């Protein structure tokens, strides 16, 4: 079994230095995607050593190292929803902790459970939309539609799962209260990553930031893991243009997947889903505009050190529309012939 040799090494070799992993790991500019998969789980731990939540919460180390391979194992292999994205989006966490003094802003706990959640928060996702389950009729649907979030809720309840998991609740000695505040917040951070609940809460999250963020004020606090935990979620798009070009076709090589299984269901894929109607340069430069952008400003307007984030989003932006041209064919095709017509 390559899970117990794997567990064996990482719970008897000791933690790697966080420094070790990379010489600008902490940095904004790292791109945890370029960290071998391999190396990913040790990685984590590393994360966890060095935010100082394994002895703040005195988790016991067996039980860590099997929870951190369980969630690595509960995710499947689509293009983009996978375990290097929970990673990276876990990495981007770490960054925040690390260059934003979120103890300025959020209780410890929250921090801890804003992290465990986004290793956590695409559990089990099988390359397809909400709007899929219900289409399809899914076994997801068919529990969690009535509530809306169908993925975000089956992402939530297969990390209860795998809590449950005889040796892996790294959280079972918490007081009765503390493990309900942290299941509690998993919930509430989990089901955050529905952009359609980013959107619905849009315009609190902009009064939040134009009042001041109010650290003894408690909807401040949820708002804020809501806005952090969406910042971690699409954080790709804050790295540098080959990044953000190597995920655009990963999402949409995953979403014309399911445009083809809707074609195939005879219903209308929509149109970022349907790989004969959609022109990408405009569909991200849409993305950016009115969902990733505004994210990111709100995200400098609580932390002025978050400017530089904002900053390479839009660099982003501008990247498409200087290279919409090349999705345009001048001259011939390289092999001279209009056969494609
Ligand atoms: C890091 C990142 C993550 C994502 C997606 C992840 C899954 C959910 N997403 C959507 O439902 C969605 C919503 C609105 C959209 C509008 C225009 C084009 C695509 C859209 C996609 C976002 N995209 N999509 C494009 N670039 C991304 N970069
Ligand atoms: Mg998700
Ligand atoms: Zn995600």
């Amino acid at each position: 079994s390559a899970m117990d040799d794997e567990y064996t090494k990482l719970l008897h070799d000791g933690i790697q230095p966080v420094a070790a992993i990379d010489s600008n790991f902490a940095s904004f500019t790292y791109t945890p995607r370029s960290l071998p998969e391999d190396d990913t789980s040790m990685a984590i731990l590393s994360m966890l050593q060095d935010m100082n939540f394994i002895n703040n919460y005195k988790i016991d180390c067996p039980t860590l190292a099997r929870f951190c391979l369980m969630v690595k194992k509960g995710y499947r292999d689509p293009p983009y929803h996978n375990w290097m994205h929970a990673f990276s989006v876990s990495h981007f966490c770490y960054l925040l902790y690390k260059n934003l003094e979120l103890t300025n802003y959020l209780e410890d706990i929250e921090i801890f459970a804003l992290f465990i959640s986004c290793m956590c928060h695409d559990l089990d996702h099988r390359g397809t939309n909400n709007s899929f389950q219900v289409a399809s009729k899914s076994v997801l649907a068919a529990l969690y539609s009535s509530e809306g979030s169908v993925m975000e809720r089956h992402h939530f309840a297969q990390a209860i799962a795998i809590l449950n998991t005889h040796g892996c609740n790294i959280f079972d000695h918490f007081s009765r209260k503390d493990y309900q505040r942290m299941l509690d917040l998993m919930r509430d951070i989990i089901l955050a990553t529905d952009l359609a609940h980013h959107l619905r809460i849009f315009k609190d999250l902009q009064k939040m930031a134009e009042v001041g963020y109010d650290r003894n004020n408690k909807q401040h606090h949820r708002l804020l893991l809501c806005l952090l935990m969406t910042s971690c979620d699409l954080s790709d798009q804050t790295k540098g243009w080959k990044t953000t070009r190597k995920i655009a076709e990963l999402i949409y090589k995953e979403f014309f997947s399911q445009g083809d299984l809707e074609k195939a269901m005879g219903n209308r894929p929509m149109e970022m889903m349907d790989r004969e109607k959609a022109y990408i340069p405009e569909l991200q430069i849409s993305f950016m505009e009115h969902i990733a952008m505004p994210i990111y400003k709100l995200l400098q307007d609580l932390f002025p050190k978050a400017a530089e984030l904002y900053e390479r989003v839009a660099s982003n932006r501008e990247h498409w529309t200087k290279v919409s041209h090349k999705f345009t064919i001048r001259g011939l095709p390289s092999n001279n012939s209009l056969d494609f017509l």
